[PDB]
């Protein structure tokens, strides 16, 4: 019940949004653990540098495939190719997001649509394409989310919408896999403010809050996903998982199954 | 304050998904109250029947515009036309959903995108198009959701993702409207199982649960929206709003505003 880095030695892992931030940090940890990694982002040069560092850090293998997660064809084909490169898949880390800026929502449809497409729809595309490989290996999916995917805050209406959608979709999948006795685990990672350049830049002169270090955040995601935890909370305050954990919802979800015809599962 | 039907006499109301189920019942209740209504759904014939009955029931005026909410152009233009018809807008009822059957997740991306566009994107398009008129009248928006938009249960992963996304988006809009002193209210109506023809048919052989009556459901939505409540819970069990209400998220959302720069609003 306690994490050991050997749990990832020789494992076949995908990390999306791996050129910088938490994604790049996750690729490094996995590499030090001796895992096989396939990395993605739009930046070829950014991916080349991470792959090269991963190989130095002890990765069993490291490859990159560049493209945009706004294209559902690329998202799906990326899974198929990553799977063929490693000869299977043990863990899928859905980490990427499209660019978001803090602003009161005002006449901004186009941004809600592109945000929903990248932040949510490509996550559905990739988890669907990856599932047969994860079923064979009794794999895991880490779904990266935020406090804004469990509560609301001003200035992030499109982003919050997409992260709430991930919770609604992925918690239904987790339960469906559990009740059908499919040994594939789903870890929703609820992250507080992290000290990546993107998050720090985006809140500059808008929000004044303490950030958590990106390195430790990355390790916690990997550990919680390896341990098959339903949810991982990572924030400075110890109150965050207590206040966002929603025990009422958990009680309702437990009793919910009693109403279904057992034959469906 | 208590709701009095006299509050809605002469008011200008839009109802979507008004050809059947709770939408139809809401059109009837508003008609009885003496409101002006503009109804929409795909069925021209279905809407013609509801409109005639609305007129017989005492509506100040009753009109319909048929079309599909998969088309964002129709969603927006409908709001503009409805506005022209009544000479303004006081209340916007966002009630439509796509056809939803219960199955363990197995849809392709085209099917999930369609659910996200109809159940979610069209609500964002319409609430955005209606905002100048609602700002002029100090109007209201009712966003129809379900228990599956506050917790998860098997066999409705896309539907649940779409309803969670509505909580995420609209709760952010509500807080933004509040902090900028805009007197436009937003009511998220979290509904339990309702005895509609569609819901009863879809659960046949799958779920055995107590349904609540459609005409009381309809009235409860109207009452809570007119009263400008942030959320309305409508279900047989009194444990439902207690267990789904999430006091912890409310505590966090309250404390969250203190991190922000006042000058941004
Ligand atoms: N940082 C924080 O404070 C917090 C972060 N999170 C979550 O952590 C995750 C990662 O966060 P973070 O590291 O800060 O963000 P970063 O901006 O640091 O990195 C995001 C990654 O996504 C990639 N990316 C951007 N646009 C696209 C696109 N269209 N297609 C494909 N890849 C894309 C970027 O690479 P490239 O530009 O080359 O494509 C980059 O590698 C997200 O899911 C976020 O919601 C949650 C809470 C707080
Ligand atoms: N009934 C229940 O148990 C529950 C219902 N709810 C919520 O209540 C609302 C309505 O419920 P209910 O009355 O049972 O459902 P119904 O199927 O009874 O009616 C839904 C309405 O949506 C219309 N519609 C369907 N597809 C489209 C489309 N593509 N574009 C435009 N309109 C469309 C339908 O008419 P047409 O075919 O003519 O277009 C119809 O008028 C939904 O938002 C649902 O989530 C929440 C919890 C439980
Ligand atoms: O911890 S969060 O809920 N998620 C995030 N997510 C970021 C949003 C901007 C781009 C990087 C990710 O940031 C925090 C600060 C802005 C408001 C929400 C909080
Ligand atoms: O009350 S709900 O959470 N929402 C709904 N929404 C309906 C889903 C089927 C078509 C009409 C709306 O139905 C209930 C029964 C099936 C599972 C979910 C619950």
């Amino acid at each position: 019940e306690e994490f050991r880095p050997e749990m990832l030695q020789g494992k076949k892992v995908i990390v999306t949004g791996a050129s910088k931030g938490i994604g790049r940090e996750m690729a490094y940890h996995l590499s030090k653990m001796g895992a096989h990694v396939v990395l993605t982002a739009r930046s070829e040069e950014g991916l080349q540098k991470v792959v090269s560092r991963c190989l130095e850090l002890g990765a069993a293998s490291a490859h990159y495939i560049a493209g945009t997660m706004e294209d559902m064809t690329f998202a799906e084909q990326f899974i198929v190719k990553a799977g063929k490169l490693m000869g299977g898949l043990d863990m899928l880390i859905l980490n990427h997001i499209t660019q978001t800026s803090l602003s009161l929502f005002h006449d901004d449809i186009h941004s809600v649509r592109r945000v929903m497409e990248v932040n949510f729809l490509s996550y559905v595309v990739m988890s669907t394409a990856a599932l047969p490989m994860l079923k064979q290996s009794n794999g895991s999916i880490a779904v990266i989310s935020s406090l804004a995917g469990k509560m609301t805050q001003p200035m992030i209406a499109p982003y919050s919408a997409s992260k709430f959608a991930l919770d609604g979709f992925f918690s239904t999948i987790r339960t469906e896999l559990y009740i059908t006795k499919v040994n594939v685990s789903i870890t929703l990672c609820v992250l507080g403010l992290i000290d990546t350049e993107t998050a720090m830049k985006e809140i500059s002169g808008i929000i004044n809050a303490q950030a958590s270090p990106k390195e430790e955040c990355a390790l916690e995601i990997i550990k919680g996903t390896a341990l098959r935890k339903s949810e991982v909370y990572y924030d400075k305050s110890p109150l965050t998982p207590i206040l966002l954990g929603n025990p009422g919802r958990k009680i309702m979800e437990f009793f919910s199954l009693r109403y279904y015809n057992k034959d469906m599962f």
